[PDB]
């Protein structure tokens, strides 16, 4: 009966995988999606065998240097590429009545990179600590590191700037500024080419070396990360299931998945591993976790029904082709409009316009 | 859609050649008389799914 | 004088030529999202002719 009533915690409906989503939620109903992206830089999954792909999985293959100032061709596995994905969500409701709809609104996200522990394997064949007698530790992951990520209701808008516009990237299997823009790179790309901007339309494809989170004047993604240059530089990481972050925006908005898709995107270099063999300096990354908490938010519909309805219904008419009644040579020399009834003017050939707001007895022709 | 789907089969069996044993077999046709009405349902849709289509 | 004045510098350090020790240092660019409003003030011209000119 009155056995003291426990604390009120929010009630979980059901859990499991994406399908759980399928179930009608209601409206305040929240969803937590834990997922993760594997780090994709260089050696791709596919050669599952540790012989053929020598399981350099999640590893820059080797480091394809360059001929000299003139020729820089980097291998396609000497190229850590932005890792990402998109979550497909249910569709929520309408009210064409109030021309308003609800959308999947991301709010906070816990995230974490895992495997920092792995960087403690110090046997194996890496350059030994003491080269001399060939002793020590098989020298750990060291070097530059980079970690960035984002979350959004549409893919990530990026900008590329490269070190050398002359780099011989392949036209094949990677998206380069060229790949996006036909015309080879110029010095501008090399610094801030307002042209050289793409989208995250692909994956494990645009390499980080090129593409960057472009602060479009506009954005529905929240991103961040950082660079930590250097050659010896030690790796550092953060283990914690304690912290949540706010994908929330300044008006208390956070992203909203237009296209019921949630978009994760990130990158995680810990630095290079180095073969005892030679200075085959290939770099490593770790996978990242994500815990997105999104709600249902009501939003004023952007574009007016009618328009769409009828924008559609008109694009169905047969196509016509025929003489120009618009363009630069409209065969229309004229158009007036009236609604009112002023009494007879004076000058009949008077003109009349309304502009930016106001309607005027056009200037007596003779300015 | 506004579709009425009829579907069937009617194997009677083997017709066998006064020859060897080419059992090539016969079927017959079928007739249908569907009696149907007009019923109100709740629309299973979100019209602005086209707005979603747009996005 | 209706001018927004942006200014900055972003030296990242040097790139050293596989050669001799030439060191050319690299820079990077900078985004800016200036948030600005309109504010009210007092007319300064009322400080008359010789009363504030070469004063
Ligand atoms: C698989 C292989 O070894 N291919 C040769 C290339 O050498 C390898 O290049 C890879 C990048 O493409 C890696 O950097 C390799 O490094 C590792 C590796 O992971 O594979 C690093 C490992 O530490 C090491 N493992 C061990 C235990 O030592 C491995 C190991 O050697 C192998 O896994 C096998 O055991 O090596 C690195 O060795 C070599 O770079 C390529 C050149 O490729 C291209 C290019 O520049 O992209 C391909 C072009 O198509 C070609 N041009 C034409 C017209 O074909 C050019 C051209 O030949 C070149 O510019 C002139 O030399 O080369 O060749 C492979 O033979």
């Amino acid at each position: 009966k009155a056995c003291p009533r426990p604390a009120p915690v929010p009630k979980l409906l059901i859990k499991g995988g994406m399908e759980v989503l399928d179930l009608v939620t209601g409206p305040d109903s929240v969803t937590e999606i834990e997922a993760f992206l594997n780090p994709r830089m260089g050696q791709p999954p596919t050669p599952e065998s540790l012989t053929e792909g020598g399981q350099y999985y999640g590893w820059s293959r080797g480091i394809n240097l360059a001929t000299s100032d003139t020729e820089d061709s980097p291998g396609n596995n000497t190229l850590p590429t932005w890792s990402m994905a998109k979550l497909q969500l249910p569709m929520l409701n309408e009210d064409l009545t109030c021309d308003t709809l609800q959308m999947w609104e991301a709010v906070s996200v816990k995230t974490e990179v895992v495997g920092s522990g792995s960087l403690l394997d110090v046997h194996g064949f890496n350059k030994p600590t003491d080269t001399v007698n060939t002793k020590g530790i098989s020298t750990p992951v060291e070097g530059s590191q980079y970690h960035v990520f984002a979350v959004g209701g549409e893919p990530l808008d990026l900008q590329g700037l490269v070190t050398d516009a002359r780099t011989k990237y392949k036209e094949e299997g990677v998206v380069t500024i060229k790949t996006i823009t036909k015309k080879d790179m110029v010095n501008k790309d090399q610094v801030l080419n307002p042209i050289s901007k793409a989208k995250l339309d692909k994956d494990g494809m645009y390499p980080v070396e090129i593409w960057h989170p472009d602060p479009a004047k506009n954005e529905n993604t929240r991103y961040f990360g950082n660079y930590t240059g250097g050659t010896t530089t030690p790796p550092v990481l953060q283990f914690t299931n304690t912290l949540t972050t706010v994908l929330l925006d300044e008006n208390g908005v956070g992203p909203l998945c237009k296209g019921e898709g949630l978009y994760l995107s990130c990158v995680d270099i810990m630095g290079w591993r180095v073969t005892r063999n030679y200075d085959v300096h290939h770099w490593r990354g770790l996978p990242r976790y994500f815990k997105i908490t999104l709600r249902k938010r009501w939003v004023k519909n952007p574009y007016p029904m009618a328009s769409l309805i009828s924008s559609l219904f008109n694009n169905m008419l047969p196509q016509v082709q025929g003489q120009p009644m618009e363009g630069e040579n409209t065969q229309v020399e004229e158009v007036r409009v009236y609604d009112g009834t002023e009494p007879v003017p004076g000058d009949p050939d008077m003109t009349r316009y309304v502009d930016r707001f106001g309607k005027t007895k056009t200037v007596f022709p003779g300015n």
